């Protein structure tokens, strides 16, 4: 957790590097099952507390298949996914889907029952290729067929045992909740609940993924962020078992660098109302190498940071060449195009990095760092600037308190001119949403092309 | 399911057709109602196990019936709802909070009372003029007054049966979920849960609805959809009932043509950097006819696709003329201004689409298409391309893969010149977020005008 | 609740007023606790029903606690928050955290676990310098240390009954539903639901805390709200004690004004296909009074409205100067820059106000007003335009509807002239996402510098 942060005073940035990725590039897919009964209606008719609290479950089981039949015509499942609006489109739970496919082909779900008769975990080899590992997480058709209807018919059907009502209830238990969160999510979740997995299950899986000692022990370091990123995918209710395919991230791409980019408006400061032109960096976000390229997520919001690991999916990015973080170095540079948008709103703001804060600090707004106990121990002045965590509390710019990351690492103030005093405003191309550092010289150039008769 | 696409070389666009609408115009409100109990101290002073145990369940309910007080205090509920930005603005919620206005007029909810005096559903004409399907799910009051209060009065408090616990739990069961579905939701929840409405009395519901038996196939061939676009309504708590409205929707559009639109950006393939220039088509998403015009969706995510059937909400579209469906054959038409964004920004990407996918692909970009057993069947040279899913699993652009949807339908490649070709990149004018093909041929025009004396 | 409401014509805008603030701005923690035991094995090997049953029971709270365990290892927890893309950045859970952080130190849940030895509520001074208000809202270690293993050890451990399963059952309940949240939630779940913190320990909290009797009258009247905007945040599994920290909002701003901005696209009306240009207002949105200058919410759905009175949170703001509203009244003025997007979409919608609605209706859109029983009591004409929701309960435009608030109070329609007209189409910088009265006014003078030489 040696966590170093530079800041770039001429364009309003700063980097946070020492990161080290987990990418999910893969998925891996594992069919969960439960055993059902294929009973209907008991020809039992008495009327005391017991018999009644019996059908009230046995008809709470019923509504759950009935409950998961109507999913299953609901299905394909549903599920997909400042530069976010570029991102490429496709859907996240295309490899669940796949397998659900083919679960509904003759023999297939024979295949699993077949598999699971003598065992609760066995690798099955599908028809369309794919070895998965199953489960059979619960067993209510020999509960109900065999511990329970026997209970019920070969005697007196109110000769039951009020302990025989609590242990359906706790063999229902799981699957009516399995139920329920499908049945709010139109049969597919994320995070993966512990009723659709839990950790002992999680954690057996993970261990017998076809993935190597290092990827296991992260995943298994690290199971909640696991269980964020996974999903859980209603396939089937045939041939008396119910299954639903689990979606859990492959971490193809492990300890490369990653770093964040943070970046504020950087405007002019003079007095005069509308007077004002600004820029800023568009590029904000996580970027790790990636390939012989880098992968940028402009939603930064979109990887988890634990310690210094960065866990994100691929889906989530956009591939650029490693020559994009020379912007943060030489924003001029001719091997990237660097990315600006250009206003004359020059509103002021905060953003907390990993180990400081930038502000953009305008106009009349009282700009501060503070120590809870010190009072004030930095005033920003009009423009953009920055303050490291150390000794520091909280941020205030105008109305709203931000409070700075406890963390202590190594901060670098990169001192130099801001670039927005470089352009003239007279020809400066302002409101450019979009743009770049090209684009822009390009416009002040055609527009000082009428200058010249002058 | 007879689905065709059709992709657009000139303007890096695909249209797939073959869809049919079932869009929601309309709301029907429903009243559902728990008969309750006016019972909050019980003067039993027993000190074993069964005796604490309906304590603690009697302390259930009302603990209950309080936070759904303090919901009401929290009362009128709360709820709303590329081109996105440009929708209009309602809320989804009026029609069901109109009904809940109406229970709180002297008189009105003594009517549903007595309405289900003898019967747990039936029709009930309000103040307002609407006729409401009303609906008693529960009735805690004859529970907690003629079943439980005798056994914990009129004897000794500690007679009980262990069985009578357990039968309160199960008939408090149903309460105290719809009150912790309401408390976390601020009385307002959708998707419509199965505790909220039973599968089976949503199905009597929609049977017993002023609408015609084809609208009742298609609600109730979709329940899922159905609960989907369903609200529940906390009401009112009101003499010894609780009262919540159910908001169901209503589609007054059915089997009209849809087809969605898919873009990606179209750029310059020049090697010099910062020399190439982009455009898209910002019109992307769901449109279906309707009613001698177009409804837009263009949050495409916002309609649910089943099969050949796409279900959206008329509140999460534009109304647009008939004419915009000629952007896709014939971009530069005088009938309809084309909408496009104009930028620099050459960044690679991808959209799937329902029978192929579009590849943008720029600059050093790897971006194939792949069979999973067989390898690279096509690779995408620079600009915008398309394949269609026959032989195909996957895309990938960069580090990033896409799986292709398996459906199959037939394509069409209509090959055409990039219209990016025809325009001159020193007078283009680049980074318009939001513009269209006449506002461009008009900023070229007047910026050819100094060009003019040369 | 004395509403009013002025539509100005010229800027296709609506300001409603005679609103209140509360506005969060500070952050109160408390430490919520469950004693736990540490018991991981029994040495009982009974067959019967009941010994299972406590046996099922025993394995769920030990995976609870094991669930809570893997969630500390992700820790720390994770939570943070037309013009919302210029809102600064920071998390929303920094306070919460630090808190968490000391519970971590030598000591300091001793501390705790003495300060709550002979009661469930106190307040302890931690090593940070936070007093804070402590709670023991469950005993696990007694119960099962006390109650429950007694019973499964000194006789033989089938003699139990089947109440004490039920009460196990019962105690074990508000544990597994807590650590059901934090487990789907990362360890930080908002609102702040009724396991996380009951209401009567949630209003105790309240009269407790370090605020005054208008701030507690303000909480405790409007729970639902304090819930929607608090935190829980798990802490800490450690010496045989759960914690966790629950964040509660202080409103720092009380009463203040408050008034919502309405607008809508205002474009000119000429037939001619793509010859029209129009503006909109950016700057929609609340607005409160607040410390010498505005808070200004761009995302209004991140307000709660309760009648008259108006909740944010300071981070969903930017700080302006008070001039701001000048642009309400003459967004001309020379004081404040006002905020202003062009464009040549002319694409038609509505605004559902709190008094009424603004209707931008171009080119053959059908835009109506409506009451149910009357038939259509207005119709928009070409341009921008208002209606009040007196004697009004919809508005069509297109093939949307939207429902008008019924809500009574105070109407005021400025006539004037759209100031879109003002502008010379030829020279009129279109196609400006984020722009300005002053940047468009430059615009349009450099452009006639051309037309000089004529
Ligand atoms: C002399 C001078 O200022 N040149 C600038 C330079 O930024 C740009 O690269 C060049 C054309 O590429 O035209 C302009
Ligand atoms: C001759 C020629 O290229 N004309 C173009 C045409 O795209 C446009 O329609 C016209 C004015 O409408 O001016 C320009
Ligand atoms: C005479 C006239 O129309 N002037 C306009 C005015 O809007 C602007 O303020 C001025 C420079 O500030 O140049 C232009
Ligand atoms: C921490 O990492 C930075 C960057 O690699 C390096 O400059 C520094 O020497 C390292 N220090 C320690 C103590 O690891
Ligand atoms: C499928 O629909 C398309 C478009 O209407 C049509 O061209 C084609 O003939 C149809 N084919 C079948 C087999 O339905
Ligand atoms: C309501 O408030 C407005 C604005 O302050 C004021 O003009 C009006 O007189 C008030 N009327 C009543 C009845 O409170």
């Amino acid at each position: 957790q040696n966590i170093t942060e530079e800041f770039y005073q001429s364009t309003c940035s700063a980097v946070s590097r020492g990161y080290f990725s987990a990418l999910r590039t893969g998925w891996y897919t594992s069919v969960i099952t439960i055993e059902l009964s294929n009973i209907k209606e008991t020809k039992c008719n008495g009327t005391d507390t017991k018999v009644k609290l019996i059908k009230q479950e046995l008809d709470k089981y019923k509504n759950a298949v009935t409950e998961l039949q109507l999913l299953m015509q609901n299905t394909p499942a549903a599920n997909n996914r400042f530069l976010g609006f570029l991102l490429g489109v496709g859907s996240a739970i295309a490899s669940g889907i796949a397998v659900c496919k083919v679960l509904h082909l003759e023999g297939e779900v024979n295949k699993i029952k077949n598999a699971l008769l003598s065992t609760n975990k066995a690798v099955v080899s599908l028809s369309n290729g794919v070895s998965v590992l199953t489960f059979k997480v619960l067993d209510l058709k020999n509960y109900i067929n065999n511990r329970l209807l026997p209970i019920l018919n070969q005697q007196s059907c109110r000769i039951s045992n009020i302990e025989t009502v609590i242990e359906f209830q706790q063999m229902n238990s799981r699957l009516l909740e399995i139920t329920r969160e499908f049945s709010v999510n139109a049969g597919v979740t994320t995070p993966l609940s512990t009723y659709m997995l839990t950790n002992s299950e999680l954690l057996s899986l993970i261990n017998d993924m076809p993935i190597t000692n290092d990827q296991k022990k992260l995943m298994s370091s690290n199971v909640q962020i696991v269980r964020q990123q996974s999903y859980s995918i209603m396939c089937i209710i045939k041939e008396e078992v119910l299954a639903y395919v689990v979606q859990l991230p492959i971490y193809g791409v492990i300890d490369t660098p990653c770093w964040k980019l943070h970046t504020s408006p950087l405007c002019t400061t003079n007095i005069k109302e509308g007077s004002n032109i600004c820029l800023t960096r568009t590029d904000r976000g996580w970027y790790c190498d990636n390939a012989g390229s880098v992968s940028f997520f402009p939603q930064a919001d979109t990887c988890k940071v634990q310690s210094n690991r960065v866990f994100c999916d691929t889906m989530n990015s956009l591939t650029l060449p490693s020559e994009v973080s020379l912007c943060n170095t030489d924003i001029f540079n001719s091997k990237y195009d660097c990315k600006i948008m250009t206003s004359k709103t020059d509103i002021s703001s905060s953003v907390i990095t990993s180990l400081g804060a930038i502000v953009s600090c305008y106009g009349k707004t009282k700009c501060t760092a503070s120590n809870k106990n010190r009072g004030i121990i930095k005033t920003f002045s009009n423009g953009c600037d920055y303050v490291s965590n150390k000794g520091v509390d909280t941020v205030s710019v105008g109305n709203t308190l931000y409070y700075v990351n406890k963390l202590e690492g190594k901060n670098l103030y990169v001192k130099g001119e801001p670039i927005i005093n470089y352009y003239d405003p007279l020809v400066f191309p302002s409101d450019e949403f979009d743009a770049s550092i090209s684009q822009v010289n390009e416009k002040i150039n055609q527009s000082l092309a009428f200058i010249r008769r002058s």
